[PDB]
């Protein structure tokens, strides 16, 4: 253990940008209903409960299950993502 710079986390801030970039934002509007307005609850969300709030399609369903892959990935790092080219 250490004491240093400790911080970051999820990298969007609203559900918004999140489906945006996914080109589902248009699901927004079930998400939100569903009780999904913030990061915090997308995560927690199942794979049912994308196909639940909406999403009967199956590319719909994966464009989003995979992004609820990184979010619950981004919240779990302490820091910065780990990569090949750097020192240590």
């Amino acid at each position: 253990g250490s004491s240093g710079s400790s911080g970051e986390g999820v990298p969007f801030r609203t559900v918004s940008e999140w489906l945006e970039s996914i080109k589902m934002q248009q699901y927004t509007e079930h998400f939100m209903a569903a009780g999904y307005t913030a990061i915090e609850k997308v995560v927690q969300m199942t794979n049912d409960d994308v196909k639940r709030i909406g999403v009967r399609l199956p590319g719909h369903q994966k464009r989003i299950a995979y992004s609820l892959l990184g979010l619950k990935d981004q919240v779990n790092t302490v820091g910065i993502p780990i990569s090949g080219p750097s020192s240590g």
